[PDB]
């Protein structure tokens, strides 16, 4: 669909038997979601922003629906104000900006 | 113009009299650039973002051109590592999200 940036563009999620809206969020490279029950071995990795960086564990081939649309891809887990989905999520989708 | 998301968004803007280099992002609700000179009165003003929050000083009324467009807005100039338009300006130079 089309989304104007009126109001922050959020979407409904189900990752891992679970629903959640999520930030589509062109200035994040990859998808970090917030505390949660995911099943699978992940790695300790670590990432910056805005205020510093977090702590994250990763998940990889984490199959995420968006919008209906599947996408399997690397999820961080881990201190996130908001659940965000970034660019290598983004790209699977086929979401651009316009202007 | 429409941009694919596999390379990070970036655009030129001209602020200030400068030429900067800004990331388009639809996860940020408000513009934050590098620490920059800027004339002008601003007020105190502090962020949240994904590893804390950080102090910024806020601008009114700002002119910025992203591409050949011309836009006034609030600008928070602070300690980002990236400079970022948020969607404060990204709806007056009538920006959009498809997929
Ligand atoms: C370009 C960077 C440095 C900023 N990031 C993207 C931004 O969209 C980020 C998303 C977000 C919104 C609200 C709360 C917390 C996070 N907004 C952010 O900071 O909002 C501030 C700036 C003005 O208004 C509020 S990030 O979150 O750090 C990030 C970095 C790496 C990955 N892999 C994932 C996320």
């Amino acid at each position: 669909p089309q989304i104007t940036l009126w109001q922050r563009p959020l979407v409904t999620i189900k990752i891992g038997g679970q629903l959640k809206e999520a930030l589509l969020d062109t200035g994040a490279d990859d998808t970090v979601l917030e505390e949660m029950s995911l099943p699978g071995r992940w790695k300790p990795k670590m990432i910056g922003g805005i205020g510093g960086f977090i702590k994250v564990r990763q998940y990889d081939q984490i199959l995420i629906e968006i919008c209906g649309h599947k996408a399997i891809g690397t999820v961080l887990v881990g201190p996130t104000p908001v659940n965000i989905i970034g660019r290598n999520l983004l790209t699977q989708i086929g979401c651009t900006l316009n202007f």
